[PDB]
């Protein structure tokens, strides 16, 4: 029933930061650039278009700001833009010097569908180094009430929110340039009062290092305020009597850069991106201290004035202007991925180290199959022992048949032994896929018994994705161990941790050759539960954000349906770059929500210790995931039936 | 180094509620009764003695209150008591009508060591039915400032706390009679502001039902305010022109009655009890919403005036005036115990019922040894099946050898089978107390395998005390199951649940005979971990209150050292009533803190589902007990070495 | 001229505390149980039906509360109950986790004749021993203003009274579970502000002794607040991953138990009783210190928002659901009489 | 006449962020690690040494925080450190769970020369994902007054500044972990009220990406607040039942990283750096809008309590622990220079 391909119906809001062509001291010309860009934003289906500080006059005109003809021309141009907006989709946020009471104010005028919703004055006017703003303009901090524009009294002040009544996830707040650089910025109080999209109009003459400063402050605002931050600075056309300009625009969301434009461009530029209002909503739902901070500042935050507007956004397929990683646990960017792998590995190792110290260095018993998970756990166990100054021969590795394993153990210098469970199984199957659980259980039973006998503990090797799907023999089974270093690591990341270890090369070339052989042999269960690439994608969206299934399918389809779009991490030869149809994503998603929400929780409910690894979450019922073991997944399956097309 | 036998050094405060002999309209006579009782309180080592409303005049004297000679005589008597208190240990709280500004107030005068600490007026003066108080006396609500008594200006008002500077757990607040009966009593705001001991002086003419009303309000005050509530009403000597008096006194702590005195006595009476200020402290530490309520009413609660005094209590052995149950999980009172057992049993049964429904009625696999725990779990499993309309033959009970079990299963009509693990064990011990873990593991391994094969789940039978001490083979072991109905039930309660089931008789006489045989055979592990009676005692004190070891030993020694003192629950023939020395309690307590705080947490960290049972707590790491698996118990052992005598 | 046999014409108000069948994480199923029970309350001529805490989601679902599909399904079910209420006599008080501003709140939604009268968030969220509520849900204490539900802005907060304009003795206030256990409960300020019927929606996993604790606090609330206290706890269907539930419901009036239901029942249960609003009125008329206490806390009590509704109760003979002793001076109960 | 080679005489203040060896549930052991590190800071001439969140108990001990013997042992260890500080130069900022009124608070104890200057509770206690803090500990936001420690009433609350009376450029404010991650952090109001050095004690279990998050927030705090930001997180010894720790420490000044220590170290580590208090003073003198922001929030900023202490720093040549570029216009770093 929803239009599945509509970004607006999935909770996105399309927003634009625009750098126009400045004609200093010519408001009709600045307005014609603005209108042209605003029409491009309309054609793109954008809900918001933010322009540079003092758009209609030029930022850089100093005492010209005070000339009656300049100020009159700004009013005439502004009113003409307002009439134009009757036919434009986006809210426009346009800068203007405007008269109010005794002075002119440096303002952002918020315009929508033929009306002015509000006028927001800059709160802090720098008057130091290259800035002289208090000479021409009055501070807006603490100003409230209304301003008279074109025959209407409209809201004026630095306490205004603009809330889309048909898009509750979109609540706009506006501030100007210096306002975001002070210790207590107006946007931070507005975020706590309910703003989700924070706009900044900037003039910002460019000097060496200044772009880094803008980025630092806008990025950290977006993170600390669990918000999108939409920034536009002035560019070509501002006076270069004493100053230069780079026209930078950028869009941040919760600390992530969604889009940015060319610095020092020839001609106008825009950043345009779909902000996920549900991502912002999900972060604020979970981070309770955000709301405790609002309650601490209740008087400050409860008094904002909320001005309502109806956006009436396009209902159809307008694409999705957003990078959606195929692997939420495996960043495509190589530098970022190296860092993640470094971090995961040390998490795993230091976790195990603390366990070994607290137990006065037991021997470590571990089942090794030659598979990715147990290969990597053995490497972790080895490094933990090395760092604790303990002999590698205190590692007791067991192959348990019902290849690369013995090679790897021999290359590491750990104690390797191979017990054949075939026979004990047989006497079991007699005294009482059955076949295949008896084996799994007898593996575990043995490992524990040897650990008892040898003064050791059992290290587990099962991974987070297996925990998510309940892929595991419950009880006496592979979940059970004294400490599982892989419990927090999703299957999709495991191969990269191994690659990272090989690249490290800190184990020497023989060990690297065996690990490489493991990767080559294992990479090329997924037949029952489907591709781990898709199941790890849904696990992240559910565990981090609680997104509904149709939202997850939509993100997954944009990431995965076309192998040529987007980016792939390192380690994917062209031939190993699969693409998935919506029918496939839908199928594996029905299996995901059933197994995750309903079937699998009981198996997780009694997990072994092991460290949390991913910022996306782990599944410890002592930690990130508290849930009932006895619930149906009916509503999630029904949501898929209702909202995700069959193909 | 502490005097171990000192109740004050263990955080008790001794408090007294006193009903004196009233001589209406004769303050010197009332004061002589007060002084006599106050000296008895001193001799008893009491820190506090509270007397009835308007002690010095008589409560019931109506317009005589307004006579100048009555009021003068009250002042003279009051000052003489004050001089007397120089030599008395307890704070005295004595009622008096006193002049202040325009009117007389109905007051409590708080007296200590020769000085008046404060004067507290009654806030609400009833003038309805038999009460005419607003005719003679002014309301004290909202009055602050000071009152002039004997040449000193002392604090006056209904915002006073009296804090013992050498006994921080003792913070006194005083209110009078009707003050506790209104929807927002002064004592409730005082509790939130920091009061731990709330005193009430009452006149309270007695009518049918009124004692129940006093009890309801004082009991619930003490519970909702996590406080002690010390109440004294007037008795013999008050005028019986229109009214009678019963002299009731009582002491409540957190909803429990600590002491009460004879109603309608001939002569004076006192209730005297040691209040555990650490119990109150531990409840307030844990119940965070108590402090959230204070923060909601911050302005109200932050403005109380705190008046400090040094109690300098006796340092020696003064006994302990408090009933300390030997079995915190097994109330001595038969009616209370029947109720607890009814409740535990239905908790266990309804818990399992919900699990069975959610899994579409699997078969239920259960290991039955003939022991108490597995006997009781089989009864629970049976009743759950009956209530869900399911056949008893879907219960699959297994004896697993390495008697009453087969009798009981046959008598219930469940499916019984006996597998001998002897042989599989043997082939295990070959392929690799060892002997005795291999067995335990093979039990579990089998049970799970049969459950897999038969379309069933494994019910666990291990109990809370076993969880507390880590008495259990970790992993593939007896902890592991799909659902453990006994996980929340301490060993000391198990036998009584079985007795309760027998008494119920709802299973018929054959089953009752087998259960009785189980009790007779099993009652007469504890050799490694010691008596469960002592280990359940410490588990409750730790889990509910976090009490330090010397405090636990002191409580346990008072409960347990003399079999003739205190009460025993039903079901303890004279010959089965053990007593324990301090050396024994100390020994089992060292073992308790080591196993509980340090050794055992890892085994609990991955527990099966099962319901919480006791108000004392359960040990689910998803629930009542979140703790690290890798911590030392050094500080608890050291506390025992420092503070508990060797014998 | 009055219909002499009409309990409503003699100043009674019929009230119901209901424990429904919980289907955890399935709001449409919980709402269908609620609607069935609400129709039984309608047939009984009840003016009020109170359900357990977080009725529409299940109380016990922990982080599932934060799942967008759970929260969406709660909204859809809630709106459908609201449309259903157009044809039902009683005010319904139904629990729901609802989004407001940044967070979800643990709420009671007060529904009457096709409209939402108000939404009341829980004030104190326990996070100790078996309770983890502050992890998923925001505290409601001190929150005011309105919440947007089904195209209407309706009153939201812990300062709401619902006053029947045609039954002045019936003024409702709602609080949730832990709210009655703190030293200064919201219901006590509401009683002083004019509430005569205090409702409590509870989840309240059951442990040994806990029913006695609920009773102590609800009974003494009803006595100290010269009020009726209508309590419903969750029962069968809540998750037993770590906890059990007994489905207890009870109705207190001025310290007297009017009705209570079977503990640990198989199937749904209700307590239904006629509360004598004139008894409550007569006690408050006489006990002047009750009003002195309100005057002491004037600022606190004078600022409640009163939301009016017309009950239009049945005018005919619907019996009287109340034990009326033949001998007000001679209790029938032998133990009570010995004591007297 | 000045000693030209003295960093203190040129307006530097030497500060240290320390990650100690955690022994969970053993306050005497944690205090012995603290004292050893504090003596190293003394020998280095440091004016300030900040330790990880809940230093004396371990951060990660969950309900063990509520055990009377744990809390008693924390008090005994704390008092013993306080007596030790009589002979140490630096102000020590040491974490402890401490009882106050009804609850324990997650606190930073600020210790100098044998006395406790103040106790600062954490304002925001996360209870989401891996954090469960509101279960054991009370929020400190809005708490003022005094706390009783070792026979003295000392200042308690989240409105405290510690001002060196002989080094006016050094005004300390302390916050804890989550306090810097909320939209309106306590340190931002303290900067406007006069704080120049902002300390953060953190526990901060480490996950992929988290170090970048700490850096982003501490760096931007230091820039927007024209301040130094001194951060220490817990490392080896914290429980790894569910979590790992990386022991990171770092020192920021106005957006520049002055020092940072090895992640996931074997053994204890410290970051130690000379903060230029004149650089901070010069930036605040010039950026008038910083003071306009204080005037906008005058009531908030004017009410901090300023607690004075005399540092009496070493007067001699102790070197300079700071990278001083030869070319302020030509960054040595090749990537930075290409960009410039």
């Amino acid at each position: 029933s929803m239009n599945f391909y509509s970004a607006y119906q999935h909770g996105f809001v399309r927003v634009a930061a625009c750098t126009h062509h400045t004609t200093i001291g010519d408001p009709a010309a600045n307005a014609a650039s603005v209108l042209d860009m605003a029409r491009a934003c309309h054609d793109d289906g954008a809900a918001l278009a933010v322009f540079p500080e003092l758009t209609l006059s030029g930022y850089s005109i100093e005492d010209v700001l005070l000339q009656d003809s300049l100020l009159d021309a700004v009013e005439d141009a502004l009113l003409d833009l307002v009439t134009e907006s009757a036919d434009l989709l986006p809210v426009l946020v346009v800068g203007a010097p405007l008269r109010h009471r005794h002075r002119i104010y440096n303002t952002a005028v918020v315009i929508h569908r033929g009306a002015v919703l509000g006028v927001v004055p800059k709160s802090y006017l720098p008057t130091y180094r290259e800035f002289y703003e208090r000479r021409q303009m009055a501070p807006g901090d603490g100003e409230r009430g209304t301003i008279r524009i074109g025959g209407a009294d409209v809201a004026f002040g630095t306490d205004l929110l603009f809330a889309a009544s048909d898009l509750p996830g979109f609540v706009l707040h506006v501030e100007i340039a210096e306002d975001m650089f002070v210790p207590m910025p107006p946007s931070a109080e507005a975020a706590l009062a309910g703003a989700t999209v924070l706009a900044n109009l900037s003039g910002s003459p460019i000097t060496i290092g200044r772009a880094e400063d803008r980025r630092l402050l806008a990025r950290s605002a977006s993170a600390r305020c669990l918000a999108a931050y939409v920034y536009a600075a002035a560019g070509e056309g501002e006076s270069t009597t004493d100053l230069a300009w780079d026209g930078q625009t950028m869009i941040w969301e919760n600390g992530a850069l969604l889009a940015e434009s060319e610095r020092f461009p020839k001609g106008v530029r825009r950043s345009v991106a779909d902000v996920d209002t549900e991502l912002l909503r999900s972060e604020r739902l979970r981070m309770g201290t955000f709301d405790d901070n609002r309650r601490h500042h209740r008087e400050l935050t409860e008094s904002f004035r909320r001005i309502d507007f109806a956006l009436d956004p396009p209902a159809g397929d307008i694409g999705l202007l957003r990078e959606v990683e195929r692997f939420p646990f495996v960043p495509a960017d190589p530098q970022r991925l190296q860092q993640d792998c470094y971090e995961a590995y040390n998490i795993q190792v230091s976790g195990l180290e603390q366990r070994l110290r607290a137990l006065d260095y037991p021997k470590v018993v571990i089942g090794v199959s030659g598979g990715l998970d147990s290969t990597h756990a053995l490497i972790v166990a080895t490094h933990a022992m090395d760092r604790e100054g303990r002999p590698r021969s205190d590692i007791l590795a067991f192959a348990l048949p019902g290849n690369n394993a013995i090679k790897l153990a021999r290359a590491l210098g750990v104690t390797f032994s191979e017990i054949d469970i075939g026979d004990t199984a047989r006497l079991m199957l007699h005294t009482i896929v059955t076949f295949e659980n008896v084996q799994a259980g007898l593996r575990t039973d043995y490992l524990f018994r040897i650990a008892n006998q040898r003064g050791g503990i059992v290290l587990g090797t099962g991974d987070l994705s297996e925990l998510a799907l309940g892929w595991s023999t419950y009880g006496v089974g592979d979940q059970m161990s004294h400490y599982n270093v892989n419990a927090g690591v999703p299957k999709t990341l495991i191969q990269h941790l191994i690659r990272w270890v090989i690249s490290a090369g800190e184990f020497g070339e023989k060990v690297g050759e065996v690990l490489q052989s493991v990767l080559d042999t294992e990479i090329t269960s997924e037949a029952k539960v489907g591709p781990f690439a898709l199941q790890d994608f849904s696990l992240f969206q559910v565990l981090r954000y609680g997104f509904r299934p149709s939202k997850i399918a939509f993100l997954a389809w944009h990431a995965w349906n076309d192998a040529e779009r987007g980016n792939w991490p390192p380690g994917f030869p062209k031939s190993e770059r699969p693409s998935y149809s919506l029918a496939e994503i839908r199928h594996w998603l029905q299996i995901f929500v059933q197994r995750f929400y309903s079937f699998s929780q009981f198996k997780r409910s009694a997990l072994p210790n092991g460290p949390k690894v991913s910022h996306g979450g782990a599944l410890s019922p002592r930690g990130d995931w508290r849930a009932p073991s006895d619930m149906s997944a009916r509503i999630w399956l029904d949501q898929i039936d209702r909202e995700v097309p069959k193909g």
